[PDB]
């Protein structure tokens, strides 16, 4: 993946879109198409990572830390879902997909 950066909340709009596309990998979990789930998750993850850092930098310092922490949890669960796909476990994939959805809602709530 190659990315072309964007400014404050042009990037939050794109982050919200990558976040939604991430919700969409459940179908890959259901068909158990692990490599597809991983490639899609990876791309979305790369966009999301870049745009959240951007949205964070242009955030009043009083709320940078808070978003940064929700952002950090999100990428931990995203990684964990990539790991679950890597080891081909419907169990773990389902668990981390769950945690990922909850972490996305948290970041979305702080967005908009
Ligand atoms: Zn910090």
């Amino acid at each position: 993946f190659y990315l072309q950066p964007l400014p404050p909340t042009e990037a939050a709009q794109r982050a919200k879109v990558s976040a939604s596309e991430i919700l969409n990998v459940k179908q890959f979990i259901d068909r158990k198409a692990w490599p597809s789930l991983q490639n899609d998750l990876r791309l979305r993850a790369s966009y999301l990572r870049y745009d959240l850092k951007t949205v964070i930098s242009a955030k009043p310092k009083d709320e940078k830390k808070s978003l940064q922490e929700l952002t950090s949890k999100l990428f931990s669960s995203i990684d964990n879902l990539d790991h679950a796909a890597k080891i081909k476990s419907p169990t773990e994939a389902e668990k981390y997909y769950g945690q990922t959805v909850s972490n996305i809602n948290e970041v979305l709530a702080k967005l908009g």
